[PDB]
């Protein structure tokens, strides 16, 4: 019969109303600066798509971080530029400050703003109840500015988000799988993080829209406040669902599959089975117990969702009672 089709509840037409250049990246021109311009220091860390070093700008002494990007299919590039400066200047969102071409290997190499280079898979040990709330409506403010920007991250985790503690800021990174949202468009289900993959990226249901960042906010605040990185602990991508199914139980995901009239892989039957679903209380325990509450365990339900469009939109989630007191001392 097919798949039943979907779309976003919110920011759906965002960019159809947006010219074309907005969005169709692969017409987009690159203006590339010389690195003789940038002096590589050391190297900050290594990737899958790219190295990242810190550098110094030898015409105003500034630091900054350069991230040499490996050999990727060019619109792809594109489309991480593009992304990068239709959300420049957005709140909590990385800024790209240059574009520059690699005298070696002949790569284009993207530069940003120095950031503090904290990340947040270390900083979860020191987190109190108040500074998780804080950094979880950063990130909020984040993921609903490029929502409504019409692009969905599809790589939301600890690793991709950078804060200076210090001074209590937070940037959102790694924008190298992001994309545009159009209503009707089926997407690759092979983004993300194994640990942080959506239901329907785990199920191959390719019409996602923003609700995806949503599903991996949610495993990062499980994280958070269960103390356990990660919370859906799966060994390969049938494992993953097969930990979230013990946990969100099953009755909930064939009626997920049954609603978008979803075909599953004959291999899930098998490994799946019957779960029931898991009340909150279950993962905590005396380590954890005080970033636990009645306002966090609700908040956290309302993200862990089969149904993506079951799933708090960004806007929701900065308006739901867990971020009261955040809410109010920014004010
Ligand atoms: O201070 C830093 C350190 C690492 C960074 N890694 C990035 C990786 C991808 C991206 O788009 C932006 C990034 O910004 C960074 C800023
Ligand atoms: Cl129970």
């Amino acid at each position: 019969s097919g798949p039943v089709p979907s779309r976003a509840r919110v920011y759906t037409d965002v960019n159809t109303h947006r010219p074309r250049e907005y969005w169709d990246y692969e017409s987009h021109v690159v203006e590339w600066g010389n690195q003789d311009d940038y002096q590589l220091v050391r190297k900050l860390g290594r990737g899958k798509y790219s190295e990242v070093f810190e550098a110094i700008n030898i015409t105003n002494n500034e630091k900054v971080v350069v991230k040499i990007l490996k050999p990727v299919k060019k619109k792809k590039i594109k489309r991480e530029i593009k992304i990068l400066e239709n959300l420049r200047g957005g709140p909590n969102i990385i800024t790209l400050a240059d574009i520059v071409k690699d005298p070696v290997s002949r790569t284009p190499a993207l530069v940003f703003e120095h950031v503090n280079n904290t990340d947040f898979k270390q900083l979860y040990q020191t987190l109190t109840d108040y500074d998780i709330r804080f950094y979880m409506y950063e990130i909020l403010k984040a993921l609903d500015y490029c929502h409504s920007m019409g692009i969905m991250h599809r790589d939301v985790k600890p690793h991709n988000v950078m804060i200076d503690h210090e001074h209590r800021k937070l940037r959102l990174i790694d924008w190298g799988l992001a994309e545009f949202y159009h209503p009707g468009q089926e997407y690759n289900v092979r983004v993300a993080s194994r640990y942080f993959k959506g239901p329907e990226l785990l199920v191959d249901y390719q019409m996602y829209d923003y609700s995806l960042d949503m599903w991996s906010l949610g495993c990062m605040l499980a994280s958070m406040i269960f103390r356990k990185e990660p919370f859906f602990h799966g060994h390969d991508n049938y494992d993953q669902l097969v930990r979230i199914a013990k946990v969100l139980g099953t009755e909930d995901l064939y009626d997920y599959i049954d609603k978008y009239n979803i075909e599953l892989d004959p291999r899930f039957n098998d490994i799946l089975g019957r779960h029931s679903r898991k009340r909150w209380e279950r993962f905590v325990h005396s380590e954890n117990q005080h970033l636990v509450s009645p306002e966090a365990l609700d908040f956290l339900d309302k993200l862990l969702r089969y149904d993506h469009q079951s799933r708090l939109t960004a806007r929701e989630a900065m308006e739901h009672p867990y971020f009261y007191t955040v809410v109010k001392d920014q004010a």
